[PDB]
């Protein structure tokens, strides 16, 4: 696990395992369904709109999301425990995607920065997101249910 691909797989494995380990059937079914659509959502609508949509659906701001991410300091990263009693599957996915992008593409990436960044950085961030979500989708089919 040293190449980008291997690290994408390992990370996808752990975030999906966390959902499985929560033992919350509702959060698991909704999340599994959403992550399976994510890659197609980005391909057809783009990254910015998909991430904006996740925050909109979660009634959350990129500021609040970054505050949560700032607390994710260990590996494997623990996201679910960072949320409140209400585990929003849209915010969760948002966190999964942005954390990975900030870690492997640009630490400043988020819905608002993506409005100004050059075309090459957006393309890059978009291709990474797709590669990430493909793995996450594969693992959800392998580990989650609906």
């Amino acid at each position: 696990r040293k190449t980008l691909e291997q690290r994408r797989g390992e990370y996808a494995y752990y975030v999906i395992k966390e959902v499985a380990d929560l033992n919350d059937k509702q959060l698991e079914e909704k999340y599994a369904s959403l992550v399976k659509k994510a890659p197609v959502m980005i391909l057809s609508n783009g990254l910015l709109q998909t991430l904006a949509f996740l925050l909109a659906k979660a009634e959350t701001s990129p500021e609040k999301a970054n505050q949560i991410l700032s607390r994710v300091n260990e590996y494997p990263p623990r996201f679910i425990e960072k949320l409140g009693n209400d585990k929003d599957e849209h915010l969760l996915l948002y966190l999964h995607i942005v954390y990975w992008l900030r870690e492997n593409v640009d630490r400043n990436i988020d819905v608002k920065t993506l409005l100004s960044q050059d075309y090459s950085k957006v393309l890059w961030a978009t291709k990474e997101a797709i590669a990430l979500l493909n793995w996450m989708r594969r693992f959800a089919v392998a580990m989650l249910k609906e």
